[PDB]
């Protein structure tokens, strides 16, 4: 259940410029164009990200690429930041994955904010971290998403992406019976 495919299910996969009703201008997996109102300066970052004249529009493949970038960038930002490298060094797998999702979500800057939040993961206190990242404005703002990741950090497992993998791929048809 790598970062990877965590994400992607998080993020969903678009291949034309949207914003949610209440978000700003994106493509792909959760790739944020700008939080400009124009839909030119959308596409202006765009083109400048896939190198070519898109019209709001990419490639599964080039989707691929924004994505790679961007979870690259997030893993830089953590092993980078003496706030997050402790951390991220001392959680497991799983949980270093929620961490990414969080960096990949809110930038290295936002996350490494999570002071109290932060030393609690890093000693290992699950349920306070839970507890403690439940009273923030994320939380607040994308409480479906955060919840995920906050199961995640408190149980270490898979479990709160179960039947979505399942779901997205071979669901829906199967996943009734």
């Amino acid at each position: 259940m790598n970062i990877f495919e965590m994400l992607r299910i998080d993020e969903g996969l678009r291949l034309k410029i949207y914003k949610d009703t209440e978000g700003y201008y994106t493509i792909g997996i959760g790739h944020l164009l700008t939080k400009s109102p124009s839909l030119n300066a959308a596409k202006s970052e765009l083109d400048k990200a896939i190198g070519r004249n898109t019209n709001g529009v990419i490639t599964k493949d080039e989707a691929e690429k924004l994505f790679n970038q961007d979870v690259d960038a997030a893993v830089r930002g953590i092993l980078r930041n003496a706030k997050l490298k402790p951390v991220y060094d001392s959680l497991d797998a799983v949980r270093r994955a929620a961490l990414i999702n969080m960096v990949f979500q809110m930038g290295e800057t936002g996350v490494a904010g999570f002071t109290n939040s932060l030393r609690m993961l890093q000693q290992k206190r699950w349920d306070e971290a839970a507890v403690n990242l439940a009273k923030s404005r994320w939380y607040n703002q994308t409480p479906n998403r955060a919840k995920r990741v906050i199961t995640t950090f408190r149980t270490g497992t898979w479990d709160a992406y179960k039947n979505l993998e399942t779901y997205y791929t071979i669901g829906i048809g199967h996943l009734l019976t």
